[PDB]
């Protein structure tokens, strides 16, 4: 039924190799200002503890979440408590060392995200991501590029949102 149910996850997805810092490069979504976004991923059993840091008007904001394991390796679930609804996530493609293509589903809508260990992203990966977006029935105009400058990865106690 759900569009993400048919998206194939990374074979034998290894959270240990996926751990660390990832930079958000772009998002393909029919939904809807992009802020420099960094993720800090840490394995927690079968789940992954994820802190997202976003730079807004010179201030770094952190959001702590727990990506729960939904059974199949590489498939995760983000809870909903006061915001909107459940978000399903699948790490579809990654080499762990340079890029990751993730798919997300919110309210039945499928989006695609590209993350990188460092900038710039290779031409092959950028083109590959574009190909995946097209295959997801989205247009190039629905691809939003995020900042390549102004990243942050540390927030003070007054700018931390714990959703766990």
């Amino acid at each position: 039924a759900s569009p993400i149910s048919t998206i194939q996850p990374k074979a034998n997805f290894d959270a240990q190799q996926f751990a660390g810092t990832w930079l958000l490069v772009a998002v393909g979504s029919a939904a809807r200002r992009a802020e420099a976004t960094t993720l800090h991923v840490a394995p927690q059993g079968t789940a992954m503890a994820v802190s997202t840091f976003r730079k807004l008007d010179g201030i770094c904001w952190q959001v702590r979440q727990l990506w729960g394991d939904t059974g199949v390796l590489g498939r995760f679930l983000l809870q909903a408590r006061g915001a909107r609804g459940a978000v399903h996530v699948v790490v579809a493609e990654t080499d762990y060392q340079s890029f990751a293509v993730l798919y997300l589903e919110r309210a039945g809508q499928l989006s695609v995200k590209l993350y990188a260990r460092s900038l710039p992203v290779s031409d092959s990966v950028l083109s590959g991501f574009e190909q995946r977006v097209q295959e997801a029935h989205l247009t190039e105009d629905q691809i939003f590029y995020f900042p390549k400058y102004g990243f942050c990865e540390a927030a003070d106690q007054f700018h931390v949102l714990d959703e766990v």
